[PDB]
């Protein structure tokens, strides 16, 4: 019981938490593992939220799909020094996915939408 | 899988929801139906869309309606208007183009911006 819109958004989330194998971004960040992450971390966003954004229609665009993308990988990077495994990974990612949701890529697709 | 494959993949699911029978599933031989294939030149069915989409074949949903609307043309074309097939077909060619709509289609290209 799904639309194109959920359908596009789940296949990029999917193709975005498989650059992260080990769930670093799958889940919200708590103070517990991470401590003042609320206090310097004032916008949190994690993969599993984004999934449920999903889930209740709250994405009307790929650009605001793509700037929750942006929020978590930035805060990562935000939180975690240079040479933390998570900061890395989050650079990597950020990237990546941003050429696969690039606005060429998505001219093309909007092509082929006809 | 790419973008487009994923989107056609979800035309084709809601497409054969209504068809839970399968008369369209697979291609039509002369044995099932004599004279099919001397009356029906362009042979289409949704088994065939499918595989057309795994191998990427497809440029557009364009290309995609159209195999569609050929698949229901035929059934319409080959059994006559009171037969279980010619009715099914005139009733998903209306459904496959009102979900497949330029009004439609519209609204998800604005929101790939």
């Amino acid at each position: 019981e799904s639309t194109p819109i959920q359908q596009l958004l789940e296949h990029f989330l999917r193709q975005l938490q498989r650059k992260d194998p080990h769930g670093f971004f799958a889940f919200p960040v708590t103070d517990a593992i991470a401590p003042g992450y609320s206090m310097i971390i004032k916008h949190p966003m994690d993969f599993g939220t984004m999934k449920d954004k999903i889930v209740a229609n709250e994405y009307k665009s790929v650009t605001e799909f793509k700037a929750d993308f942006k929020l978590m990988c930035d805060n990562a990077m935000t939180y975690n020094r240079p040479d933390t495994v998570y900061y890395k990974l989050a650079k990597k990612i950020l990237h990546a996915g941003f050429k696969m949701m690039s606005k060429e890529r998505l001219l093309a697709l909007k092509r082929s939408m006809s």
